[PDB]
């Protein structure tokens, strides 16, 4: 990105909800982004599902995932989630945030390849100690809100080191709403509860095509209650509707 | 197509709407397709803006589009839609009909390339007389609900004589719903209210991916008054909602 500057307009929906966190947002035309908070902008967190965008990436390009078409079997063996316990298409197993999914391909694609992977993505702090199955989730890896839309700039770009192929089925994955003036490329995460002292993160981030502008966002909150879950799109939801970029 | 059958259920859609149309749904595959009238299935309209999937593709194809990201100019000058008169984005130029932009990647693209693309996609009766800017809203194309549902069967296994990338793109530019459990990909079509006695047609064509399984449809009316445009996405929506599909 070309700028960022703090702003103060969105700090009132923070409030509203006792909420800590961050908001970056950033035009594609100016490259110049905002954000409520410049010091939490920078600050870096467990990626938790919002990893499915690389590593969806990672497991097209390894061919580990055959094409957008692959449908990954359930083995009726119980999982965490009822909502996972059946077959799932690479959307669908993102959109239900199907971690076990995941964690078999992050097996499959291995260390060597994964590290390759995150060190040509420029993902983070790119550590992937803690197991290769879980270094997303409570593992070592650590990724900040600018990471996040330089990462998912490059995406939209066709930038990433992969094919443009999967670059584009993997955007097309991430699809999340539809209008006539806009679509919107999303990812929810939350790395759990953790404690009140030390509380968990929830995210959301992605795009807005709208009209022949691009909006690259990323959100994330401290959260110790999974009530407070719907805080992670509803915030950043309120803030882009009333930058007139949505709703 | 491998069989057409022909489901009754759905034509209390039609009567209570008084709409002369045919609705053509296929689960999976064209294998097997189902419809509420045999003969009208296989009866060949003018595409009018359905045919903004083939002539994207083939802009893109022939390097006409630049690539995904190309801006469609709006050069100041009256386009017949106010909604027309800007910069537009290739998803921003499908998703509001803009006709002009279209016919100048018609022009550019020219009729002996047209011609071949066209019948590389078997694209209903290849028909391209009635000049090139205009064959597709008033010229003798014509194609079938079958064919168009064969058509999108093509693009979505990306099995259109085009690149996987080029079919990718046109794929997304194409959405028009999305939900957790699936996606609509979609073009509406209006020919024009013609007279009573030889009213237009107006379409509504995609496809929806939902959980693992995939719909073709395709669905086409008579019609003779604007009014009455709506329809053209109610009743195969009511019928798709009556189906568990949306």
């Amino acid at each position: 990105m070309g700028s960022i500057t703090e702003n103060t307009s969105w700090n009132k929906e923070f409030s509203a909800e006792a909420v800590n966190g961050v908001f970056v947002l950033c035009k594609s035309s100016s490259k110049s982004c905002a954000t409520n908070d410049l010091a939490r902008a920078s600050k870096e967190y467990l990626p938790a599902s919002t990893f499915k965008i690389p590593n969806a990436i990672i497991g097209l390009e390894t061919g580990v995932i055959k094409n957008e078409h692959q449908v990954f079997k359930w083995d009726g063996k119980p999982r965490a989630m009822k909502q996972w316990e059946r077959d799932l298409t690479l959307r669908g197993a993102i959109q239900v945030s199907a971690t076990p999914v995941f964690q078999q391909i992050a097996r499959e694609v291995g260390e060597v390849r994964m590290q390759k992977y995150l060190k040509k993505f420029s993902y983070g702090n790119q550590n992937i100690s803690g197991g290769i199955d879980k270094f997303w989730l409570e593992g070592q890896l650590r990724i900040s809100a600018v990471n996040q839309v330089e990462f998912l700039e490059s995406l939209y770009l066709n930038k990433l080191s992969a094919s443009k192929e999967n670059q584009l089925i993997v955007k097309e994955a991430l699809v999340t709403e539809a209008a006539p003036e806009y679509l919107v490329h999303s990812k929810t995460g939350f790395s759990g509860v953790g404690t009140e002292s030390n509380p968990g993160v929830a995210w959301w981030v992605g795009w807005v095509e709208k009209e022949t502008e691009v909006y690259f966002f990323a959100f994330n909150m401290d959260i110790d209650n999974e009530s407070k879950l719907p805080l992670r799109k509803s915030i950043p939801t309120k803030i882009m509707e009333s930058e007139g970029i949505i709703g």
